[PDB]
Parts: C-alpha cells; sequence; structure tokens
C-alpha cells in the first residue's frame, strides 16, 4: 500500500500551514481535502489558501471547476486516487490537507458506511461513573461486551480500552469489528492526523474567524458570486454564502444573519470533530498545547517508523 499523510481539523486550525511544513520536510505535495476550494472565484468564504501561501509547494483540488459545477465525496475520491498515485510515482510524498469525514474515509477505505445527543449524556455520564473502576474491573466490564477487544488490548492501557467502551456504548455494536473491516479494506499506508482543542477555544476561534472574513471582504464576494446568477447552485448553499444571500436582497439584517453564520460554523466544526473520534482512528495533536513547529516534530517521530 501507498504512503499517504492525512491532516484533518477545523478551519485555519493550522492544519493546512502544518501540511506546507510537512510538505517542505518531506518533499511532498498536497492534495485539497476542502469540498469547497474546488470552486473558482470562492476563495474568502472557504478559507482558500493563496498561492503565496502555498510556499512553493504544489497543491491540487482547487480552483478545478466553476461554482454552476457539481462535486461529490466519489468525486473527490476518483480524483484523488489519481493524483495520490502520480504524485507516488514521482517519487514524492502524497498528503490531502482538509476534508470531511465522509471524504476521508471514502477515500481511505473500500466500503460503504453505515450520534443522538442523547446518547452523548448517557454515554459520557455511564463513562464518568467508570472513572471509579479500577483497570482490571474496567477490563472485565469491556470483555464482557467486545471479547476480541479486551483480548489483546492490556487492562493497563485504559485509554484504548474506554475507546472500545465508549464506542460500544454509542453505536452499541461491535469496536473491534469496524477495526477488522477498516484494516483489511483500507487502500492506503495512512498516517491520519487531526488537530484537535476544547469546545471553548474552538468556539471562540471560529467566531474570531468569522469577524475576519467579513473584514476580509466576504460579503463582497458574495455579491460577485450572486450577481453572476451563481445563485441556486449547491455551492452558494455552504455555510458562508447561503446566510449571506438573502441579506443582499433585503429580507435579513446583517447583524442577525451573521449571528446565524457563526453558529452554523460552530456547529459544522463540532459535527466534524465528532464524527473524527467515533469513526476514524486519527492521531490527535492537542492545539492547545503544541505549535506549529511542535506538531511538525511529532509527524517526524511518526514519519521515521514507516521508514
Amino acid at each position: 500500500k501507498p504512503f499517504l499523510i492525512v491532516i484533518v481539523g477545523p478551519t485555519a486550525s493550522g492544519k493546512t500551514e502544518l501540511s506546507i511544513e510537512v510538505a517542505k520536510k518531506f518533499n511532498g505535495e498536497i492534495i485539497s481535502g476542502d469540498s469547497m476550494q474546488v470552486y473558482q472565484g470562492m476563495d474568502i468564504g472557504t478559507a482558500k489558501v493563496t498561492t503565496e501561501e502555498m510556499e512553493g509547494i504544489p497543491h491540487y483540488m482547487i480552483d478545478i471547476l466553476p461554482p454552476d459545477a457539481s462535486f461529490s465525496a466519489y468525486e473527490f475520491k476518483k480524483r484523488a486516487e489519481k493524483y495520490i498515485k502520480d504524485i507516488t510515482r514521482r517519487g514524492k510524498v502524497p498528503i490531502i490537507a482538509g476534508g470531511t469525514g465522509l471524504y476521508i474515509q471514502s477515500l481511505l477505505y473500500n466500503y460503504a458506511f453505515e450520534i443522538s445527543e442523547d446518547k452523548m449524556k448517557q454515554v459520557k455520564l455511564k463513562l464518568k461513573e467508570l472513572e471509579h473502576l479500577n483497570n482490571n474491573k474496567l477490563h472485565e466490564y469491556l470483555a464482557s461486551f467486545d471479547k476480541e477487544s479486551a483480548k489483546d488490548i492490556h487492562p493497563n492501557n485504559r485509554k484504548r480500552v474506554l475507546r472500545a467502551i465508549e464506542y460500544y456504548l454509542k453505536t452499541k455494536k461491535l469496536l473491534s469489528s469496524r477495526k477488522k473491516v477498516q484494516q483489511f479494506t483500507e487502500n492506503y499506508d495512512t498516517l491520519l492526523i487531526g488537530i484537535e482543542m476544547s469546545r471553548e477555544t474552538l468556539y471562540l476561534r471560529i467566531n474570531k474567524r468569522v469577524d475576519i472574513m467579513l473584514g476580509h471582504g466576504l460579503f463582497n464576494e458574495v455579491q460577485h458570486l450572486v450577481e453572476q446568477g451563481f445563485e441556486a447552485s449547491q455551492s452558494m448553499q455552504a455555510i458562508g454564502y447561503k446566510e449571506l444571500v438573502p441579506v443582499i436582497k433585503g429580507n435579513i439584517s446583517m447583524e442577525n444573519a451573521v449571528e446565524k453564520l457563526k453558529q452554523h460554523s460552530r456547529q459544522y466544526a463540532k459535527r466534524q470533530l465528532t464524527w473524527f473520534k467515533n469513526k476514524m482512528n486519527v492521531h490527535w495533536l492537542n492545539k492547545e498545547r503544541m505549535s506549529l513547529q511542535m506538531m511538525l516534530d511529532e509527524i517526524t517521530t511518526q514519519i521515521n517508523k514507516r521508514s
């Protein structure tokens, strides 16, 4: 299987910068995983990296279609698989920056996929009620459900044991099974890494990124797009455009709209963080404790094994 680096994380969380730094230390090339950066003309609302910021590193999947064009998880897979081969073929390191759960797993595994806020409380509450249990008592508990998991996971690795107990309690199904199928249907020798952070910092940064976008001409952009008739298009329905279109007509106030724009952005970021934790096995880097350089070292240590 071909080596592939995957760096997911919320918008402007450093995933983009980190990708380039990794690309510069291992002469690789980046494939944009964002399903919006594919449209030309939509640069501000999508946090599209500029040619200058790319620092020479070549990027793909950016400005490859017009707004009225259609895109999808598989469309991304078809194009990404070709680039990942071409890249490796030229002795380089294929790196995908960004992307959502669907787009990423659809690309990583060859299987058809298959979450209520209530279970969030039940599972979390029940887990916090499991903090009491010693290392072995909690292991026994895991054994009762997933024999295969508790079998190999040593009782002193509380982390992996909770992850298994956590997964079960939510989906109510086999955990060691997702492991198996994902382990066999995997197309690449993936090094999946994600940038994490507390909901507090996350939500605060998002509100701040929405302020900057407005300050950089986001509204002016949706104006040029809506004027070019690109309205009614799938792209114009993405968070950051669908909220502003109404205010351009005068049906909603800028204040109220922006209020909804920062909200949809917060919910979206959350939903994406949730998915990457309950479906993927990502090596999370806590952004609230590491820096661009510190992260590049965590990855450098991980890469000094694959070799």
